[PDB]
């Protein structure tokens, strides 16, 4: 399957913007330091102007007004802290051709296949040389379309990014943007002095040990069967679907790995801070708002217990997520010597540990340009072992889909425990 750049454009606001030196927080500085990939798959419709580039183009360009800093350049600070730069260099659009088709991807399982689809970013030349977000529409054989998208970190988190993505694509249906970006990170900004309340045991080394990536689709009432089970064993203290389904995961993951039963277990969970907050930020707040919950058990426990003892775990982790927790937070970030030497990594999730995002509560469908919906969206490739997300449907079936990331000989076992619901 090869596939050919046709064009590429630096795609800038279709009027001027603010100049403006663009403060990070501490929570927009902890980031995966590369871009973070998406995919769209999108059905032909038999419109003659399927996709259009200029018609994508212009809209880009008109939505970069409002979300300006989305066309900025890392720059360092006088101290040395990475701001955002916004000067309106723009966005990279890249238009390309496979020979090959849509479904030549399948499951869409986010291997490392996908990578081809969202444009490949040279870090060699600085923070300040490469775009802070990047786009290839790819066009297949038959008629088939492809979004990749790769959006540095630095500028927004995945809940921001989605208010970008779908911004721009109401703007190519002549829609008005409904929910104006309110940009300014220093609600974030941290007490002065800082005074932290918690240890923080996210940002701790997690316990030591003493590819494949697959997607799982997991039907409504298997859901619900599992959900159930958090009335097993006299317990009535009832967990929701996503509490069930995530410590489902968990369990699975650890038994799949033949874990010793004294191994420590550490689970990271993104959380999105923005609900929780108080003041609560200002609708459509741009930038970073995540933080991370993580749960640790003994992969015993995990193994031998009901599937709720896991979800509790998660539950009391979250739930723990309040205000004067999310406050600590920021301010146990600012009192670290070296923020970029905390981030995640494949160390992190190397087995005994793992990770789980959900994405079911996010617009990640809403991407319509006026040729419907996506078929599929997901991550644009997971790149090592220990990472899941969990992916609402894009039908109305009501069921939801597990893509891991595990070790080949890990994964047919994997599969095995998580259909035993």
């Amino acid at each position: 399957m090869k596939i050919e750049v046709k064009e590429s454009t630096m795609v800038r606001p279709a009027q001027e913007t603010p100049g403006r030196n663009l403060w990070n927080s501490n929570v927009d500085l902890v980031v995966p330091n590369f871009h973070t990939p998406s995919v769209y798959f999108y059905r032909p419709t038999g419109s003659s102007n399927f996709f259009d580039a200029k018609v994508l183009k212009d809209a880009l360009s008109r939505a970069l007004v409002p979300f300006y800093p989305m066309a900025g350049r890392l720059k360092r600070d006088e101290d040395g802290r990475i701001e955002i730069e916004c000067n309106g260099e723009g966005v990279l659009f890249v238009e390309a051709e496979s020979d090959g088709v849509v479904d030549d991807f399948g499951d869409f399982a986010p291997t490392l296949e996908l990578r081809r689809l969202i444009p490949a970013v040279d870090y060699s030349q600085g923070i300040s040389s490469y775009a802070l977000l990047v786009l290839q529409v790819t066009y297949f054989k038959c008629g088939g379309v492809s979004l990749g998208v790769g959006m540095r970190h630095h500028a927004a988190d995945g809940f921001s990014g989605l208010h970008f993505i779908n911004s721009w694509s109401d703007m190519a249906r002549g829609l008005d943007v409904t929910l104006p970006p309110f940009i300014d990170r220093t609600l974030l900004r941290a007490r002065d002095p800082p005074q932290p309340q918690f240890q923080h045991i996210e940002y701790q080394p997690p316990p030591a040990l003493k590819t494949a990536v697959s997607i799982f689709k997991l039907t409504r009432e298997q859901i619900s069967a599992l959900k159930a089970k958090s009335k097993e064993d006299g317990n009535t203290i009832s967990y929701s679907s996503y509490e069930m389904l995530a410590g489902h995961v968990w369990r699975c993951a650890c038994k799949a790995r033949g874990l010793e039963v004294d191994q420590g277990t550490k689970l990271y969970i993104a959380t999105d801070g923005r609900a929780r907050l108080r003041p609560s930020l200002p609708p459509g707040y741009f930038g970073n708002v995540i933080f991370t919950a993580t749960p640790i058990a003994i992969a015993g426990d995990l193994e031998f217990k009901p599937v709720w003892y896991a979800a509790s775990k998660i539950h009391d982790a979250l739930a723990r997520m309040d205000n004067d927790y999310l406050r600590s937070a920021l301010d146990y970030l600012e009192l670290q010597p070296d923020l970029k030497a905390l981030v995640r990594g494949a160390h992190t999730f190397k087995c005994p540990n793992l990770g789980i995002t959900s994405w079911v509560r996010l617009p990640i469908h809403d991407a319509d340009f006026g040729w419907g919906r996506p078929i599929f969206m997901g991550p644009g490739g997971i790149a090592y072992e220990g990472l899941s997300f969990i992916l609402p449907s894009p039908t109305n079936d009501g069921s939801m889909s597990v893509a891991i990331s595990l070790q080949g000989e890990h994964m047919k076992l994997f599969q095995s425990f998580l259909y035993d619901i």
